[PDB]
């Protein structure tokens, strides 16, 4: 009935990302100081969590896409997203 939400930021401008989860589908909306634009995640899920830290000014951001009873997570280490090695207890 309602869209799903994950948000994360960093510094003090701030960057934020926000993934939502619509009709199957995750989407990345980005904030860096002058407006929000679209971000290059596109992946299939549900539910969507998230979580980020920044090594010197360096961000990476994980992001924990669930359908059904698999998650999986993708990694954006500054050049692209890419699938991680988490798995769940099951
Ligand atoms: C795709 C999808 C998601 C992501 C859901 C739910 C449903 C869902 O299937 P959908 O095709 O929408 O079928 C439903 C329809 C047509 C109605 C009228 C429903 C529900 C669903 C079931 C139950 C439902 C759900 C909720 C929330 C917050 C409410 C209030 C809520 O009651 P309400 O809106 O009165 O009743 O959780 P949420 O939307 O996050 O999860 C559960
Ligand atoms: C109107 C305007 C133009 C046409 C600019 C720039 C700025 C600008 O002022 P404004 O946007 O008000 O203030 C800024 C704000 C609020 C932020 C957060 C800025 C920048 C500016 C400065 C710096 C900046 C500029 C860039 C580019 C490509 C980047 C990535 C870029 O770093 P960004 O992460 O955005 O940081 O060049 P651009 O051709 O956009 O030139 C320079
Ligand atoms: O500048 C936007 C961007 O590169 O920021 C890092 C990640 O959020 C990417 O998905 C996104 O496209
Ligand atoms: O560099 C990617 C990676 O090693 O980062 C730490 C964890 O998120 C791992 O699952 C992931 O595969």
């Amino acid at each position: 009935s309602s869209v799903q939400t994950a948000a994360t930021s960093w510094g003090t401008v701030p960057s934020i990302r926000v993934y939502t989860a619509n009709n199957g589908r995750i989407t990345e909306r980005c904030w860096d100081g002058r407006g929000w634009y679209t971000g290059a995640f596109n992946e299939p899920g549900d539910n969507v969590s998230v979580t980020s830290w920044l090594v010197g000014s360096a961000i990476h951001i994980r992001v924990y896409a669930s359908t059904g009873t698999t998650t999986t997570e993708w990694c954006w280490d500054g050049n692209g997203w890419t699938r991680g090695a988490y798995t769940a207890t099951n």
